[PDB]
């Protein structure tokens, strides 16, 4: 049989293990030669697999590097303009690659250049919160001052927002062992935790979903006319650069002004973690200087698409993604999710072998440019967006497989949640302790949904990764799966070695997972999942687990608005209408539940017209007019926070009306606005219901 | 059989009439009792018809009506304060009539209240190359004046948009003998010209496809949150009034200043035409007085839509929709084109009772305040947008079946030519002389298209009806037909009772149709197109002549940029990915329509995905981040003409950076956005190609 237990008993260990080494030998930088040589090797291994079409889809984009001939760097700089301290130049490489050319140093890509000196001040994790603590609680005023900041708990690029917006010239980025060095183990090579001189690579646009900053909206091709780089899209106005702990310290230490205001704003180094501005007396006199010389230069990046042609609707897609393009050697991010695709494809192209198609059109894409802004994805979706959004069944992504090893995590639409449920209690659990028990048994186990009994946690989706122009922009229905830690305050802070030199194969062979079972075990999840979109005669969506969400996200966003009853009754501020369309759509989706159980089966055009009540669901969420200022998020009930571009957020453009509104300054336009958002989103919840009505 | 020839042979010229005398006895305007009273007698007779459902859609719009204790009114007024001379406050009823209640007097809706009182400017057609000629070549200011205007040439809207941009304080608009009293014809009731106190009504809102200006994006439905006035879309801020011929020879009679430039600023009436400002030396002092005192008002309005489910494929929807409100009794408009409606729903619900269904679903509408700004389509299309868009095949307008008897006329998407041609090739011609012969030979003699021989004239959509929000806003490939008169430069004028109280059913029977016979061709028309459209297996749409005209548009839209060599060099302005664009859509379409051909008949699947694919090439040619501040005009290849919604342009984009550029004072930046706009056009083009290449 040609069935999923013959697709997934085909996947293997060893081969992602083979795959996952060949990755991560040399550097794959988006936009350089070793890239471009790693996608065309990919574009003929997948030929070679049996797709039956492999094709590279180029793009020209702006990309950011460093200066190889004016390197990046900061100094403490005493009052004769003598720069006493300088930070590193580069990470001291791992053992065996300190020989290794075009290891590219941390930077932070897209950082304007200039060499802004001034005085420090402290801004913890540079969150909303911490900007309000510090300027309204303490009364400390950042403009004109450098910030540092330590990464963690929220997207970098969010923090280079919030800093540009309190005033700042400067951020200084770096990793606190708080945050990146877990108690009890070693730093590499002799464990998995961060060294001293390890640092964070990692972009710091604020794009909204647009791709590739000087085309928005279009894909940058051959004939693109670009924006000019002054109206670009999402490029910070000052200098930014990341460092590791060992120089921080050295940058910390002689912090003056007022004390941090409580213990939840002091990391883990022997420092006061005092707040600033400015150095304690005796170094009064010295200041920060940055130098930062990195270039934005319009680069062509390279998608790989391959297509296995489905049966009997190839007009239908499911695409599996994910990127190829890494800051160093990509040993988790993304070469571990990468050799898992490729043990998919070639598992897929052997019951091609055999005379087997998928119902429905499978594409697998080998993403650039991920790092620098999901470049290409995005440019790739723009160019096809008119085919994804009328024949776009389903994405799944696939960057990193594991973060951790201690549990399953899942990121998807309602409308996949059966699916996944369903899927993990067929497959095996590879947890210590849960041999011979089901994957669902080990993951609810672990991670418990904190709403139901004896069911696991599923999160929303962001952004931060290659589904978000599908999901986000486009309104097809993703989903993400891989393997995490249990660390629940560090799950948007990233494992330790993340974007680091120290992301090699021996990481993961070493520490997180030697037999490759973590592995094994994410491949059967993604892959099962495409199988059975792809395969199943009706679309494994469950509309009514949308019903159960849409009223969890009205309770939750009515009991925001509630802490303000006041404001709620002079303005007359009802949320009837959200739950009204709530209801009709619980009731609505129960009924097209009982007709796809019930229609005939014997009939394809009711089963078609009902798989594209299924398929075009979660398109009916997308607003075409997106979200207040941000239009290339359109999808009403999900959006990228816009405090942390890593979470999801739900009813987001009522939620941002909401947000902080006692500070505003004309309560009736914002109270109006609130009421605004939240005709918007009941309009939309009944529309999207009304699509699952009888159609005629 | 129940085949087209059944439906066809059904209609009934006697039925029109009938429908047509009893939709016109009594005034139907928007928002009143009398037009809700008519849209329940049509839910009912279209349920007695044999639809399967037929329901009322209601919204709370923005109307405007005069007040009806505080009449409009213009004076001239004298330097005492008396005024001497005052416009009419009602038009003569016409025989029969005198005695008829709540006919609404001539305003223009939307007006603001104001008392303006200055010197007139006479502006000939205040089209935008009227106020070029006054203010660039006569140096002719028009701020602080209240400007005279013609009707015709184009929609009153953009005059009045012209008008206040040029800084006049108020606008008069009279309708001249040149363009609305035909040669040797008598005024009503003796023959069909205008009578010097005929007065055209018509809304002046500047909406660009917006729908009701309190809910732009959104159905205006029982919880919508509404714009506050003052943000309100589309308003004028300058009083607007209409008047006669016998109350601007009043007004005209004393102009002075200087001399109408040449023969095409002079109309017919026995005044100088001068421009003004002013008046002449005996009455310099005399000042015109405007008075409008009308209100705009939320009012509840009513659109009927009737359901005919589809046998086969229920979930795709032909649509066929026209408008029931009326200024006065309609007799031609709409009521010629509703009589026709109604006939075809009756015919269609006659083959439905002997058990007959056609293949997809058809959807009947009966619109409501089309005259206030298209609010009825586009207050549903907003509310159903996401069914439409997934499931609507075409749509077929059906105002006025009749603006003339000369021959036929048709604005279609270059999808429907071949469909037209095959239909008209199908039916009788009955006109005078054709007796026996086919309507596509009488309209191909009569109306031949400028460049091929034996093809009939068809025409560009743009805007001023019903099909707007389907065609330009969701891209549903739409069509429209109906009888029209010989006079090309009264193409967008109306004729010469449009939108009168003379506008009766007497007209129609007496001097338009008495036999009813170019109302069934009419009837015959749009009924066939809509039963083909329903009914064929393929659908009847040629993607080939897509082809052919978008060569004939780049072509055209390349020449006016080549009035410019010097700058399309110095700018490097390129158009050939445009025409390359074009080239690849040619080639594909040519292919698709040999698949289309030859494929297995046999197989449904191919038949839809090929359906699908036919079906969803307009869609193709949407730009989902709209037109340059337009957007709800979202069509890439036409849109309304930003100088006159009336008529269709093509590459509006890139006509509209072209449009005046000389003119502009940084020429880098105006070229720069003309080839931002061949880049947005070339990629739409090529994306539309791409949705007819094979799909996997
Ligand atoms: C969820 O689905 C239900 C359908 O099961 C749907 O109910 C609809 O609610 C609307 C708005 O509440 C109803 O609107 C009424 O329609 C009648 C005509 O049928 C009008 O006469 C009513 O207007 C009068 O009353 C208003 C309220 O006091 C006044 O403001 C107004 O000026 C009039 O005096 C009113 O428009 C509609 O009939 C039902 N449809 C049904 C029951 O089938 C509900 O809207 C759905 N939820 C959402 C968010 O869409
Ligand atoms: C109409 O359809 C045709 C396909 O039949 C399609 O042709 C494509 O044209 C593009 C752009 O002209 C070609 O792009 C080239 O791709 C190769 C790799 O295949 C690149 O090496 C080329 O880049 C080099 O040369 C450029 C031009 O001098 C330089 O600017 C650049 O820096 C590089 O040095 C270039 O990108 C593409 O290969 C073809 N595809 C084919 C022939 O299959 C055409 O684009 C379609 N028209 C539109 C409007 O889409
Ligand atoms: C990664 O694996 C690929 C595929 O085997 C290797 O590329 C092949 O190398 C051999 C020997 O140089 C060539 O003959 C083949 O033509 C290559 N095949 C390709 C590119 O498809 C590559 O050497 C491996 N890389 C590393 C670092 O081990
Ligand atoms: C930090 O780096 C800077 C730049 O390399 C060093 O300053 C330079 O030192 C050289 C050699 O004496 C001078 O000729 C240059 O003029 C200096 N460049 C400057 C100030 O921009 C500095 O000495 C280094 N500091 C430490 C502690 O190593
Ligand atoms: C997940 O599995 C459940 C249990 O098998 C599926 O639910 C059953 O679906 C079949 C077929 O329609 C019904 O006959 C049963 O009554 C359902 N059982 C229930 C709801 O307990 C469910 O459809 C699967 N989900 C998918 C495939 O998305
Ligand atoms: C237009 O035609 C309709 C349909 O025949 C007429 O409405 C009917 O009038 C009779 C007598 O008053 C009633 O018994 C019916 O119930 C009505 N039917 C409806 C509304 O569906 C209407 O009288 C005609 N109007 C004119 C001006 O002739
Ligand atoms: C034009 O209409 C106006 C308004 O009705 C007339 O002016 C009014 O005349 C009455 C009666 O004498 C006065 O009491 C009012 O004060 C006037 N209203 C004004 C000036 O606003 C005017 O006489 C009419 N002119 C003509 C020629 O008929
Ligand atoms: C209009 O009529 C023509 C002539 O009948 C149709 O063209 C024919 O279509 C059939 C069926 O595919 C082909 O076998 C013939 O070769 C075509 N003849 C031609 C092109 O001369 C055409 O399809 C009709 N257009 C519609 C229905 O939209
Ligand atoms: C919004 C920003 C998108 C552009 C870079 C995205 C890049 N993403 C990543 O680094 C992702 C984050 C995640 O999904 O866990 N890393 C991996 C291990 O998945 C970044 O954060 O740097
Ligand atoms: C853009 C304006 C749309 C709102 C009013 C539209 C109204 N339309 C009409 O009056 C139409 C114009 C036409 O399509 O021939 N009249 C009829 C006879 O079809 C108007 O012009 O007054
Ligand atoms: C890198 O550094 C030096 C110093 O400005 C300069 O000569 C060179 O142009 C720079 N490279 C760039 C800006 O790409
Ligand atoms: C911060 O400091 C600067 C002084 O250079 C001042 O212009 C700015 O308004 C200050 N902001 C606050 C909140 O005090
Ligand atoms: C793998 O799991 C073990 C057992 O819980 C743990 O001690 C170790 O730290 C884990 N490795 C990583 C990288 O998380
Ligand atoms: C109509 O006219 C009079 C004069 O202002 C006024 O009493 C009444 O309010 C007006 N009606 C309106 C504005 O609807
Ligand atoms: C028209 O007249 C007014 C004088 O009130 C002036 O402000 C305006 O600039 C003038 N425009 C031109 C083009 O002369
Ligand atoms: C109808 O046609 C005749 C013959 O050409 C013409 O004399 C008459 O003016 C027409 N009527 C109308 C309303 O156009
Ligand atoms: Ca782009
Ligand atoms: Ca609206
Ligand atoms: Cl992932
Ligand atoms: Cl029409
Ligand atoms: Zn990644
Ligand atoms: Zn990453
Ligand atoms: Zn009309
Ligand atoms: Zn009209």
């Amino acid at each position: 049989k040609h069935n999923m237990k013959a697709f997934l008993d085909e996947l293997k260990a060893e081969n992602i293990k083979k795959f996952l080494y060949n990755f991560t030998q040399i550097p794959h930088l988006a936009g350089t030669e070793q890239n471009f040589q790693l996608a065309k090797q990919i574009q003929s291994q997948w030929k070679e697999f049996g797709l039956d079409s492999v094709e590279l889809a180029h793009y020209d984009v702006l990309l950011s590097y460093p200066n190889k001939t004016h390197p990046n760097y900061i100094s403490i700089i005493n009052e004769d303009g003598n720069e006493i301290f300088n930070t590193s130049l580069f990470e001291p490489p791992p053992p065996g690659y300190e020989n290794v050319s075009d290891i590219v140093p941390p930077f932070s890509a897209f950082s304007p250049q200039g060499m802004p000196e001034g005085d420090l001040v402290y801004v913890n994790y540079a969150r909303t919160e911490d900007f309000f603590k510090l300027e309204r609680d303490m009364k400390i005023n950042c403009s004109g001052k450098i910030v540092i900041a330590r990464y963690g708990k929220v997207f970098r690029g969010n923090k280079v927002k919030n800093a540009q917006l309190a005033g700042a010239k400067g951020v200084i980025l770096y990793s606190d062992p708080a945050d990146y060095f877990a108690p009890g183990v070693k730093s590499y090579p002799d464990g998995w935790n961060l060294p001293g001189g390890g640092v964070q690579r990692g972009n710091i646009l604020n794009l909204n979903g647009a791709g590739d900053p000087l085309t928005p909206g279009y894909p940058a091709n051959e004939y693109a006319y670009r924006r000019g780089i002054a109206e670009a899209v999402g490029l910070p106005s000052i200098p930014v650069h990341p460092i590791g702990y060992y120089d921080a310290q050295k940058l910390l230490e002689k912090m003056g002004g007022s004390a941090p205001p409580d213990s939840s704003w002091r990391g883990s180094l022997k420092v006061p973690y005092n707040v600033g501005p400015g150095f304690t007396g005796n170094f009064s006199t010295q200041k920060v200087k940055m130098h930062i010389h990195s270039t934005n230069e319009v680069t062509r990046i390279y998608n790989v698409i391959g297509t296995l042609r489905g049966a009997v609707e190839p007009d239908r897609y499911v695409i599996l993604g994910g990127h190829r393009d890494s800051w160093v050697f990509g040993g988790i991010d993304p070469q571990s999710g990468a050799a898992v695709v490729h043990e998919i494809v070639r598992s897929f192209g052997t019951l091609k072998k055999e005379g087997w198609r998928p119902r429905r059109t499978i594409l697998f894409a080998s993403w650039d440019a991920a790092e620098f802004g999901l470049l290409g994805s995005t440019e790739w979706a723009e160019e096809n967006s008119r085919l994804l959004q009328e024949r776009g069944v389903a994405y799944i992504n696939a960057d990193s497989s594991i973060e951790g090893n201690y549990t399953l995590r899942v990121d998807c639409t309602p409308l996949m949640y059966s699916l996944v449920h369903n899927l993990t209690k067929e497959l095996k659990s590879p947890d210590e302790g849960f041999e011979g028990k089901s994957l669902y048994e080990s993951w609810t186990k672990k991670s418990p949904s904190p709403e139901f009994s004896g069911m696991p946690r599923i999160s929303k989706l962001g952004s931060g990764n290659d589904f978000e122009v599908f999901f986000q922009r486009l309104g097809i229905a993703s989903g993400r799966a891989r393997y995490t830690k249990n660390w629940e305050t560090n799950k948007f802070s990233g494992y330790p070695l993340y974007h680091s030199v120290y992301e090699t194969y021996e990481l993961v062979e070493k520490f997180y997972d030697p037999m490759f079972k973590y592995h094994l075990t994410v491949a059967q999840v993604r892959g099962g999942m495409v199988f059975e979109l792809a395969n199943s005669i009706v679309l494994p969506f469950d509309c009514r687990d949308y019903a159960v969400v849409l009223r969890k996200y009205a309770d939750k966003i009515y009991s925001i608005s509630m802490k303000h009853p006041q404001e709620m009754k002079t303005y007359s501020v009802s949320f009837d209408s959200l739950f009204s369309a709530v209801k009709n759509f619980t009731e609505i989706a129960s009924k097209f539940s009982e007709r796809l159980q019930d229609f005939d089966k014997s009939n394809p055009i009711v089963l078609r017209m009902m798989n594209d009540q299924l398929m075009f669901l979660e398109r009916a969420f997308i607003d075409p007019l997106g979200l207040p200022d941000r239009p290339f998020y359109r999808h009403v009930i999900y959006a990228p926070s816009s405090h942390n571009k890593y979470a999801g957020e739900s009813f987001p453009g009522i939620y941002d009306a909401l947000f902080d509104i006692e500070s505003k300054v004309d309560p009736s336009k914002a109270w109006g606005e609130v009421k605004r958002q939240i005709y918007v989103a009941a309009f939309t919840v009944q529309a999207a219901a009304e699509t699952l009505s009888e159609v005629a």
